[PDB]
């Protein structure tokens, strides 16, 4: 399994480092046959080829048949013109592989219902997948623009666009509780009808998926009222991107949330949490989501799920035994990954 | 004291006439000089007239002084055309006295942080008013549209619809606590700059209320996890409409809350509940949207501020006391209203 390690800035490289940890122990002990290299991305690559996603790197992830990205951004590299910031990387990354489905999971691992903004008894079980449409939408319908007078933008979909990612959401439920919920505004709006149309078309290649539509505005109130009774969401690029903030906010942290964008090319999971400049190298950085997304990528880029969810109790047990600081504990990186190594061996 | 009644479909009447033997109560003990007439809206009007907002109706509007409104809906009209079906008369209703601003409150009210979802440290003392921008956006944007391989929808604002909404936000922001939130998108649609940049500079007439920014993603997450720091919520059609459902959530059910529509004309004051056709006339169905929509009236149509009090602590009392069965308990309409009625002497 040849992976691509994009560590990043910030608390990217000692997260990245800690899932590296991780992944060596279990190549170790099974012969798992992995070979992974580290390229620069995002500030560490301007800061030396000018650009934050550089030749190398790039072929680096065409090569690789997964990504373990970490973290990108920085104040130094903030006055810098927009094409060469470390986010413009990322946006590099994920058009050139063709990526169009954003995977963000929630999940509340039992003994931490505490943490999340809900009561026990709602939080308990929860355990959703939010599959949002990156390349089309709003955010980059035309036309749009602004004058002295008015601005417009437009929510435009095509067939294609619509159908490639519902197919992502599918075929993820199927390895998960069978089913789906689209997300659509069909009651108001064209490109919703043509939404869930086009969604109902798709499902009928897997009738063993539970196919059920429901309304943005409604659905936003459902994630919080009773998020237990959802397996997979599947909705557009702006609804997708309000929803998955609202979803990380169930679990009651954002060190504890991985993600993935999956697409045509190589399959890119990193954490959610940003490069916290100001804690890097400090050593206290959550290495939760890194290693979550290490299992993401064990699962899904590797079909090794028995594998990935050994990784997944594991971090549960550590969650509970050594709480990192942002959980009111005191294991920092290096005495939390060891935790949850002690649980892998 | 001049009200016009538009009871409607389904549960209008029942909850209406609960809302009206509030009124009247409150009448006869303070002499209010409280006159109403009530007329036929919605599906009723169809039948009649064939017509949901008959001419009768119209001028009954123009008329008062406030309206007071039921539920509009039913499945007996919704296989009409769109140009005729009872949602229709709605529209109608808002154009002809130019509403532009639908004001919905989310309050959670003490000794209820029980009802909440969110932990009670969270729902404890919220109380945030989401002022929704009615006529435009997204919803009636042109062009519009869809073929057979894609759909297109047009999010278009001008400054005048943006300025007269943002003005009452910070004029009410000045009856409360003094502080707006404006919600935009502006880190990626114009729509977001134009509606920000309109916002801001509207705010320099009110140098006493305390503005501030959010993207709708980071909204999604605020209003979850720290909801009681907001007062008012001045945005968008669609993003007023997705924040309203989640605001709901926080003091419990969305069949508790009340909304207005101001503008030019005469203010509509209704329930955000639908019509609940099938337990339409079972008596069942909570009034307490219906009180709380009356209790609106007199405070921000007639400035009875200390009444408009009065009565949503009477419904706290009741809820607490005989909770309907859509909150778990036993009470129909008449039972509960009595109990209301109870707190009010």
């Amino acid at each position: 399994m040849k992976v691509a390690v994009l560590p990043g800035d910030g608390i990217g490289p000692e997260v990245t480092e800690a899932a590296l940890k991780v992944l060596r122990a279990l190549d170790e002990a099974e012969g798992l046959g992995l070979a992974y290299e580290v390229f620069p991305f995002g500030g560490a690559a301007i800061d030396a080829f000018g650009e934050p996603f550089p030749e190398p790197t790039r072929k680096g992830v065409e090569e690789a048949e997964a990504v373990l990205l970490g973290s990108v951004g920085g104040p130094k590299w903030d006055g810098l013109p927009r094409k060469i910031r470390p986010e413009t990387g990322l946006l590099s990354l994920r058009k050139s592989q063709d990526l169009f489905a954003n995977l963000r999971p929630a999940k509340v691992f039992p003994g931490l219902e505490r943490l999340s903004p809900l009561k026990e008894e709602i939080a308990r079980g929860v355990d959703v997948l939010i599959v949002r449409e990156l390349t089309g939408g709003i955010y980059f319908g035309e036309p749009r623009g602004m004058s002295e007078a008015e601005a417009w933008n437009t929510e435009r979909y095509s067939k294609p666009e619509v159908e490639r990612v519902a197919r992502v959401a599918f075929e993820f439920a199927r390895k998960r509780r069978k089913h789906v919920v689209s997300v659509d505004k069909a009651n108001v709006l064209e490109v919703g009808e043509f939404w869930r149309k086009t969604v109902e078309e798709v499902g009928r290649g897997y009738p063993d998926v539970a196919l059920e539509h429901q309304y943005v505005d409604a659905m936003a109130m459902h994630l919080v009222r009773s998020p237990a009774r959802f397996d997979v969401v599947v909705t557009g690029n702006i609804f997708g991107d309000i929803l998955s903030d609202l979803a990380s906010v169930l679990p009651g942290s954002l060190g504890l949330l991985p993600s993935a964008s999956l697409g045509r090319g190589t399959p890119v999971f990193e954490p959610v949490h940003g490069s916290a400049p100001d804690i890097a190298g400090k050593g206290i950085a959550n290495p939760t989501a890194a290693i979550l997304s290490a299992a993401m990528m064990l699962e899904h880029a590797f079909g090794l799920v028995e594998l990935a969810r050994k990784v997944e109790d594991a971090v549960a047990k550590a969650l509970l035994e050594t709480p990192p600081p942002d959980l009111g504990g005191s294991a920092g990186t290096e005495a939390f990954t060891a935790t949850v190594l002690r649980h892998l061996a």
